[PDB]
């Protein structure tokens, strides 16, 4: 509650991250690759109407060539009444016209049809939707609903071909019986139920399920990985993404353990989505945010980002000094050919209190990187300090300078955020948490020493961690008083002698 | 040699005269003796974690009242110490200590993991004089896996399958292994079990039957303590809920449960010789900063006893689920200073409900139902907030924040106090979670209940009938401490009706 028609882009708005120009979004929806047009597509939950959730609830569109450059088109699907919306949901590209929409020349692989949850008073329901004009207007099938259950709450289709049972797999929630329900078609129009799956973190509901087949790092191998978000119940707040690890013959998904494991350990991603038509690899993105303050975070004529598209794969990694665990990596895109404004780089550095590395630029594109990989030295240290922290500082405007604060401590062996700033309010803080998180283990050791490594990228309201290389992310966004936004940054220490040694820094200013 | 008590010391949680503590030990209850017991890892020597450890002691007869007594357990040498560990009643001598007249029920056997330089196994010990000293058993070990990280044995007699059953962790394989023996000498591998958040290692397994609220039908419980791998911080405690032959335990479901969602809570054991009833207390803080909190001289306390039910209860509208409840003991038969008692109260900005004692014992309790009513009020406010305020002295007043949002159906606290620094705060987390669902609707309209409880450091909360619980230590500035206690709202007509209201000054 600030409006007005103040508008806090200048500061505030993400520069690489997708936003809406004007209203509301949440979930991440119809994730496609377009091979033919060269063309991401990004659909999502979305209120024009408000800058909060918006009871006449429409899929919003936006394409990109490169996953940080984004242009917004118009609705993609609406209601048929102001009285609800369209849900999330998601794409398939029908190749082989097994649903039977094709003029003739409507190229394969440009075949696109839509799954998604239509929601009516006291009703949810699995519809589709046909697109003949390259994803940007839809035509909704006759005999819809494709599967209803009677139910209030059943919702969120992530559907997917799967060779080997040669059919499409539905992966929808029937959100408070804790259960994803695997369904199978030959058609996309007439479901089989095959499979219930209930384990991890329950919290109050099921939502936003996904089920993709994620490479093993070196081999030729890979394993089955089952995506789900929980909201309310998230132990670290509002709303959570989780994941499981094991196999899937078209039926049933078997994980290899029991163990609840999150995506993120931020505060602020929630309903992950995969992107479908992705040759070798698998990317996905999320809305970034959480469900108990989203709507009240002060940014005008907009509200929520999507966060930067990941690449996801697994990995070996020791979870303890004895152990090794197949890990969920997750590492950010980045076309590369980036702007750069200006870098700063330097080499095995020694960092004390008396030599701090100094960000010195000049102009201030709200986006920067830094990414470090460090050894932590023998040495003696009392056990305070705040064993080395990176410090991102706003302009110095209205005599104060907003911060928020990355670091790690070697004693504890654990990264941590503290994006608390002074004078700014909103409501429903008591649930925007300040500090956070992360523990590790070494990278490496080189010469029983103990190395890690840190990716963060800072948008202009959003900030990702990416722990040793992609190990555990953890997305957060952060404030800043009216008109400050991120200038310089800084690593600092208060050891007099050198406990951290910085073997790469590059921190650089990026653009769009 | 500042001593912080008059301000930090808690005065019915558990604490030391002098030094460290951490996980408790060997939990029993003395039938003859009419007796609780309480051990714990022990240094004396630091306000730290000392590298020659043992198990310290005390007793109680109300669980609030404790008397210090000398070490029970020490080790061989300073090199290392005597890790956690439980005690079982042998009443039977299947053990065969017993020199004629020592008492069953009062046949004490202390089991307990001895660590050495790159070796932890698993002793026992024997105690004869009703559990202050204690004999070594010759042919020690009695469990020995030539590995380095293997500690924390839970013990209990298990008819039906006729034998003594450890419930011990080989931390870093994330397996609680599964023992049988029917010597308390002898052990048989009988399974190992693999589930919930693995974190960083397995430590202090627990496994126990527990009722069902209003059958007599129950089930077993397998506690699992982890660190440092908590999603919320460092150190937290977990839960499983299915069923037990003696040989392997299968859960109901494969769901992630934390048995407290407070930052301070870890460690959970149980008592042993509890008739009717399943008893337990934590070591109240996180390894992440529990070294460094302003207190001298001694660090930690033990959380208070609870009382651990199972019962269904909605997670969502539609429903419920078998859940582990707890509740705090308290005799109840403990000093009220005095109280305030309010019915019907329909809070808003201008009806503010405030303590007004004269004279502070550190120690309060509050006990809250409330329905929200059917009133629109603006996104903000910040709907409903109690709040613990401590003396005015030195120009400021210090106070930690307990709160409720309808908007969220969720209860909150914010335990950030100013100008009060101490190595590793970063992960001294300040605002928490706490999602509940009504605990009953009476006439359409959601009902909740609320229980907390301050000590001197440490506030511990109970959301519903004890659906879930929330411990937290907090700290404030050199010698304040808590005064009184405020109910608040920033609403104009009321959005909150307490049904029931009543502030006690609690005192030892
Ligand atoms: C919602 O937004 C769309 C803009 O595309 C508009 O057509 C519609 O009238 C709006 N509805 C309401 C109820 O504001
Ligand atoms: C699907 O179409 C592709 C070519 O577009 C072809 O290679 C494949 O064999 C087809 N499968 C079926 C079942 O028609
Ligand atoms: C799957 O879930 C539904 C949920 O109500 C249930 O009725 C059905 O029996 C379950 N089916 C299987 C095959 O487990
Ligand atoms: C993701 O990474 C894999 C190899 O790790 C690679 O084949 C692929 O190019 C990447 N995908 C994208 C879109 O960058
Ligand atoms: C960080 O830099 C290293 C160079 O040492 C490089 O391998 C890596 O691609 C970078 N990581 C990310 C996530 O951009
Ligand atoms: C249990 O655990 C140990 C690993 O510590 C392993 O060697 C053994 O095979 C397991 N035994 C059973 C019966 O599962
Ligand atoms: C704990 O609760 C049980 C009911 O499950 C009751 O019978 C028992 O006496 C209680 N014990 C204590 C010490 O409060
Ligand atoms: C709180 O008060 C209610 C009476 O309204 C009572 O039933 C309950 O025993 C009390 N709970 C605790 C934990 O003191």
């Amino acid at each position: 509650s600030i409006d007005l028609s103040v508008d806090t882009s200048e500061y505030n708005r993400p520069l690489i991250h997708f936003t809406p120009e004007k209203g509301w979004m949440n979930d991440p929806n119809g994730l496609f690759y377009d091979k033919t047009a060269k063309l991401w597509h990004l659909y999502f939950q979305y209120n024009p109407n408000a800058t909060a959730w918006g009871q006449p609830l429409y899929w919003g569109h936006a394409t990109s060539n490169d996953l940080v450059h984004w242009d917004e088109h118009e609705i993609a699907i609406g209601p048929e009444h102001d009285n609800e919306g369209i849900f999330s949901g998601s794409i398939v590209v029908d190749h082989n016209n097994t649903s039977g929409f094709f003029n003739s020349s409507i190229d394969p692989n440009q075949r696109i049809v839509a799954i998604y949850t239509n929601n009516i008073p006291d009703n949810q329901t699995q519809d589709i939707a046909f697109s003949l004009d390259g994803g940007y207007t839809f035509t909704k099938y006759e005999n819809n609903p494709v599967i209803d259950v009677s139910s209030n709450q059943f919702r969120d289709p992530k559907v997917f071909w799967h060779e080997d049972s040669n059919q499409w797999i539905m992966v929808v929630s029937k959100s408070q019986e804790y259960k994803i329900q695997i369904f199978g078609s030959a058609n996309l129009k007439n479901w089989v139920l095959n499979s219930n799956f209930s384990s991890g973190y329950y919290g109050n509901q099921y939502e936003c399920p996904g089920l993709i087949e994620v490479p093993i790092e070196n081999s030729d191998k890979s394993k089955w990985v089952m995506f789900l978000a929980i909201n309310p119940g998230s132990p670290l707040g509002g709303s959570i993404n989780q994941y499981f690890v094991g196999d899937f013959d078209g039926f049933q998904f078997v994980p290899d353990d029991s163990q609840t494991r999150f995506v993120d350990i931020g505060k602020d991603f929630y309903a992950f989505q995969t992107f479908s038509e992705v040759e070798h690899g698998v990317l996905g993105l999320a809305w970034a945010s959480n469900w108990q303050y989203a709507d009240q975070v002060p940014t005008n004529p907009w509200r929520s980002s999507t966060s930067l598209a990941r690449n996801y794969t697994l990995r070996y990694v020791h979870t303890n000094a004895e152990t090794k665990q197949l890990t969920l990596i997750q590492n950010p895109v980045l076309p590369d050919s980036i702007n750069v404004v200006d870098k700063l780089k330097k080499k095995n550095v020694k960092l004390t209190n008396k030599k701090p590395i100094k960000t010195n630029f000049k102009g201030s594109t709200g986006l920067f990187d830094f990414n470090i990989t460090f050894k932590v030295l023998n040495l003696n240290v009392s056990p305070g300090k705040t064993h080395f922290d990176i410090l991102i500082n706003s302009q110095e405007l209205n005599s104060s300078v907003d911060s928020i604060k990355i670091g790690f401590d070697s004693s504890q062996s654990s990264f941590y955020i503290d994006r608390h700033i002074p004078n700014v309010e909103f409501p429903r803080k008591q649930f925007f948490t300040d500090k956070l998180a992360a523990y590790l283990e070494p990278l490496d050791y080189d010469q029983d020493l103990r190395v890690f490594s840190l990716y963060g990228i800072v948008d202009k309201n959003i900030i990702e961690l990416y722990f040793n290389d992609g190990t555990v992310a953890m997305t957060n966004t952060f404030f800043m008083g009216e008109g400050k936004y991120p200038h310089d940054i800084q690593i600092v220490t208060d050891t007099e002698e050198p406990l951290f040694e910085l073997e790469s820094v590059i921190i650089r200013e990026l653009n769009k």
